[PDB]
Formats: structure tokens, sequence, C-alpha cells
């Protein structure tokens, strides 16, 4: 192809604005929630949220990283892991305000999709179907880069779509799957709740019929979590019903995109008769957190993908992080290169067919493909990390199975 797109992908940035360096490590970050922060620094700790210095960085990374882009997805997820009680309707919007504030600053002239996460509501995770006041801010902040058209949905339910300024032909759809998170109570026994599921179908009609390509942009993303068993994020009901609109229309759509787990997976979405027809990605998280009982967590992440501007067939992808320890012990930003795509794992492109040659060979005995995927799963947080014969299981059947009858099948 005679020119190439780029466009960037953050998610999970989850400000904890309450880091400080301080002698009471129970006192660093409320995120903590009174644990003793392990080895707490300026770029943050393992067991906080991300310090505003931490997000900054990124986006400084990002500026500087020499890498051109049409635009950027934003998948969601501001606010900072503290109890309920904590936050609040106000501070969750001024935190949002902050994020969206900071990228329009520091890039007044690109082009940005976001989507709501499950903690960008208060309480969270409860959000609802109808007009709200979260929704209304943030289709306030976010005017500057959508329509009015975009706008308007967004305020009745926190999901639109929008035609990207530089490539009018490619359509970005931003879902509000937090509607079909388990822990949602506002949806429940809802057949189609804030009429996405109707509003998505006829959306992905008038693209197929309009010549348009579509990205799939959302929060909680469809299928099975890769480290547990029979576990999917969205209740099954509505994990089935996008399975299938998405199979409908797996021409249209040339890529889907997620967040919220804070890992680094793929999935490959299959048609009715086996065969593979969409890939997904999930991109890892900015902050770091995790629990004291948790042996892993992710290294910050940011990454950038590569289309093809005549059809949005996506070419590769590059997946950046920041070495924690490494910065905190240097006090220094050092953003780097994880990985290429195409190049650690040797396929042509981003393309189903491909992503599925990848997962069959994870599934080899001893497989060095799937060691290294399970390396970057958690954005190379520890070399040394291993993995059993269940958990890979797990993993592999969650990359390429979606569906119930499917995993299980795995
Ligand atoms: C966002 O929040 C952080 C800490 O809460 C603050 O330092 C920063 O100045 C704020 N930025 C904007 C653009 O409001
Ligand atoms: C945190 O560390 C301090 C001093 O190192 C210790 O005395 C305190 O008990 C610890 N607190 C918790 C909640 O682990
Ligand atoms: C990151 O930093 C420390 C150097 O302080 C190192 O021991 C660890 O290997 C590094 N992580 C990676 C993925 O190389
Ligand atoms: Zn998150
Ligand atoms: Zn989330």
């Amino acid at each position: 192809p005679p020119a190439i797109g780029q466009f960037w992908h953050v998610t999970d940035l989850h400000l904890d604005p309450t880091y400080h360096i301080t002698d009471d490590h129970t006192k660093v970050c409320a995120s903590s929630k009174g644990a003793n922060a392990s080895n707490p620094g300026p770029f943050g700790d393992v067991l906080c949220d991300s310090p505003y210095q931490l997000i900054l960085s990124a986006f400084d990374f990002i500026k500087n990283s020499g890498q051109e882009a049409s635009f950027m997805i934003w998948t969601g997820d501001s606010p900072p892991h503290v109890p309920v009680p904590e936050l609040s309707t106000d501070t969750v919007i001024n935190v949002i305000t902050n994020m969206t504030t900071t990228i329009q600053s520091l890039f007044p002239n690109l082009q940005v999709f976001p989507a709501l996460g499950n903690h960008d509501y208060w309480p969270q995770d409860q959000l609802p179907v109808v007009t709200s006041k979260v929704y209304n801010a943030v289709a306030n902040l976010w005017k500057p880069w959508l329509d009015e058209e975009a706008i308007s949905t967004l305020r009745k339910g926190g999901f639109y779509s929008q035609k990207v300024t530089t490539n009018p032909n490619l359509r970005i759809i931003s879902l509000n799957t937090n509607l079909y998170y388990g822990p949602n109570i506002m949806t429940l026994n809802k057949t189609d709740p804030a009429n996405q599921f109707e509003w998505l179908e006829s959306t992905l009609n008038n693209s197929q019929q309009n010549k348009e390509k579509v990205y799939i942009i959302a929060h909680v993303p469809v299928g099975y979590l890769p480290s547990s068993q029979n576990i999917t994020a969205m209740r099954e009901y509505y994990n089935e019903k996008l399975i299938d609109i998405f199979q409908k229309y797996s021409d249209v759509i040339a890529g889907q995109f997620y967040g919220h787990t804070h890992r680094d997976s793929i999935m490959v979405l299959s048609d009715k008769k086996g065969s593979p027809v969409n890939s997904l990605f999930v991109a890892p998280a900015v902050t770091p957190v995790k629990s004291v009982l948790e042996k892993q967590t992710n290294n910050p992440g940011i990454r950038l993908f590569q289309y093809d501007p005549r059809d949005y067939k996506l070419l590769d992808m590059l997946q950046y992080y920041l070495n924690l320890t490494e910065a905190n012990l240097k006090g220094e930003s050092i953003w780097k290169l994880e990985y290429i795509l195409t190049q650690t794992y040797d396929i042509e492109d981003l393309q189903p067919e491909s992503l599925y040659g990848l997962a069959k060979q994870f599934t080899i005995l001893d497989s060095k493909q799937f060691i290294k995927y399970y390396n970057y799963f958690f954005v190379s947080y520890d070399s040394s990390v291993t993995c059993d014969k269940t958990c890979k299981a797990f993993q592999i059947c969650a990359i390429m199975n979606l569906d119930n009858i499917s995993y299980a099948d795995c």
C-alpha cells in the first residue's frame, strides 16, 4: 500500500488523584485501600492506580515517539479503584473532564474516539439505559471530536457512531458494553438495554450499504476471560447476541478493540460454519494496579495500530510499555517498544485467518509462541512468568471460542 494509516489505542488510565510519595506507605494512594504500597515511586506502584505523572508520561511519549497518527481510540475507565462511597458523580465527572482536557491540550488537532468504561459512572458498573448527568457531561466534553448525531446518542445511552475526519468512509462505532456487564443491576432482565442492539444492527446495515468499513470500540469485551473457566465478562445472553450480530456483519467490521481486563489478548471470531472472520484486540491498561494477593499485574501499556487506508484492513500493531520498576528506580519515563505483532509472531498481518493460524500454533505442545504470548499478556511484568496446562487451556480456548458451545467444546 502506498501509504500507511495509524491510530493509537489507550485504555484504562484510572487516575488516582490521591497519589503522592510519603513515608506512610499506607497513605500513598487511596487505591491501595489501606495496604502498604509496595515500593512506590514517581511513576506509580503496583498496589496503586495511576498517578497523574504516569498518564502525562504516556501522552508525552506519544507526542515525542515520532509516530504520526490520524486518530486515537480511548476505551474508558478514568476514575480509580476506590470504594464506591469515597467517590461520587461529581468526582467521577471531574476525573473524566481532567483526562479529556489533558488529551485535548496535548493533541489539539487529533480526533479521538472515546468509549465509556464501567468505572466512568457513579456508582461504578451501574450504567443506565436512559440519559444521566454523566452521559450529558461526556457529550459536552467530547463535542470537539464528535458530530451532533453522535452527541445525541451519547446523551441517551452512552454509545455513538462517528465517521473519521481523515477517512470519512471509515466509521467508528463506540459501544457501551457496560450495559451488558455482569454486575450492572440496572439492565437486569432487559432484552435490549438502551436499544443498543437495534441501533447497532441498523448502523451496521447502513454502513454496509454506504460502502463503509467499521471499527468497533468498547470497554468490556465479548467472549471468555482468559484466566478463568466458563466466565464471560458480559452476561452470556448479551455475549451471544453480540456474537451473532458481529457474525452477520463480519464483512463490514474490519476490527474490534476493547479494554477492561488490563491485559494484552486477542480473540478470533468465527462464523457459524467455523471459518474465522473478525479479529479482536484487547489492549492492556496504563494503570499497573493489582490486589495484594495477585502475583502478576501488567506494566503500563500504550499501543499503535497500522491500517491500509483503502479498505481499512489491519496491517500491524506496535505495543509500547513502561518498565515500571526501571522507571521508578531511575526516576525517568522510559517508554519502550515491547513488540511489533507481525515481527514477533511471523504472520503476514492482522486479518482473521492470520490470527487464527497464530492461535493454532499456540496449541503446539510446549509452543514457544504461546509462551511469548503469555509474557506479553502481562505486558512483560515478569519474564520468568511460567504457565501451567490448565491456564493454557483457558487462554487457548478463549482466544478461539467466543460463544458458549464452542468454548465448552474446547
Ligand atoms: C488533573 O488532575 C491532577 C491531579 O489531580 C492535576 O495535577 C492536574 O493539574 C489536572 N489537570 C487538568 C488539565 O485539570
Ligand atoms: C506498613 O509498613 C509499616 C512500616 O514499614 C508497618 O509497621 C505497618 O504495619 C504496615 N502496614 C500495613 C497495613 O501493612
Ligand atoms: C524491567 O526492569 C528491571 C531492571 O530494573 C529488570 O530486572 C526487569 O527485567 C525489567 N523488565 C523487563 C521486561 O525486561
Ligand atoms: Zn479498568
Ligand atoms: Zn473496566
